[PDB]
DNA sequence: GGTACCCGTGGA
DNA sequence: TCCACGGGTACC
């Protein structure tokens, strides 16, 4: 009730690296880490590096070849985890490197995101638990696309950005999706059209973990973004339903149970994030 | 000072 | 426009 999209909150997923080159890259970030895993923390840095360099080419700087091992191997396509200081492929990875199959890699992760959660910094952890965020924004999107075609209207990546996906009271868990779809077609029904932007700031700072979101859910095949629109594919509609049923589910890893303050507490959350979230 | 998500920036 | 390098930044 009393759905007010003028509440904005800008609210990341870690910037993407492997989309243009993915159908080299999550076999490679696969076959690294099965072959050389379990092992020692120290290995696993120098051998995941020396391997990957091959695929991104050798002009590639260490700290890339880190960002990649650390921020899309590791957090955001759950990949690997440690335990009692050593590292194991993940469930995920597991799963993969038996089936091959990629849409249901990117499934997986559609299914397990939410906010808040243990990919991002502290300091932005914080933030977003201080803000009161708590949904599974992938099972909402697409409940978001189907009450849109239940009501014969069809929605663009922008309306996604502004009502959904930074839309405050939408990420605080308070707002169902149909209010979201009354509320463009009222906006509509005055000649109201929304974009993000934020002051000063560059495009892709307004929208790129935007799109990159709605890039997982393609890659899933569960949707086809084009020019102009959003839409399901409904060749999926068994998968996409499943999905979208979880939409008014509190998060199944529950932020709010930590002491931010609290330096046990700290490493706990990344620690039983990863365990949520790569593992079966 | 080191590490590792964050994000300005520009080639593709 | 997309999206990723690698410096920026702030936690580690
Ligand atoms: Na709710």
């Amino acid at each position: 009730m009393n759905y007010n999209p003028e509440e904005q909150f800008r609210c990341t997923i870690i910037r993407g690296k492997a989309k243009n080159m993915l159908d080299n890259l999550l076999p490679a970030y696969a076959n690294i880490i099965d072959d050389i895993c379990p092992c020692d923390k120290a290995s696993f840095v120098k051998d995941f590096n020396n391997r990957l360099i091959e695929i991104l080419g050798e002009e590639t700087t260490k700290k890339t070849l880190d960002n990649h091992r650390t921020e899309i191997a590791g957090k955001l396509f759950g990949m690997f985890y440690e335990d009692d200081e050593v590292i194991f492929p993940s469930g995920r990875t597991n799963k993969y490197i038996e089936d091959s199959d990629q849409p249901a890699f990117f499934k997986d992760i559609c299914f397990k995101f939410q906010f808040p959660n243990g990919m991002d910094k502290l300091d932005k952890v914080i933030e977003k638990v201080g803000a009161k965020i708590q949904i599974r924004q992938f099972p909402y999107i697409l409940q978001v696309l189907l009450t849109a075609d239940n009501n014969n209207i069809q929605l663009s990546k922008d309306d996604i950005a502004y009502y959904v996906l930074n839309s405050l009271q939408v990420l605080q868990g308070k707002i169902k999706p149909i209010e979201v779809i009354e509320k463009i077609i009222e906006d509509r029904s005055n000649d109201i059209t929304k974009k993000v932007r934020h002051p000063g700031k560059e495009t892709s700072y307004s929208m790129q973990h935007i799109r990159e979101q709605l890039n997982y859910l393609e890659l899933a095949n569960l949707i086809r973004i084009d020019g102009n629109l959003v839409k399901l594919n409904y060749r999926e509609a068994e998968n996409i339903n499943y999905i979208a049923q979880f939409w008014g589910n509190k998060p199944e890893f529950n932020a709010y149970k930590y002491d931010f303050t609290s330096e046990d507490d700290k490493k706990s959350f990344f620690k039983d994030w990863q365990q949520y979230y790569s593992n079966v």
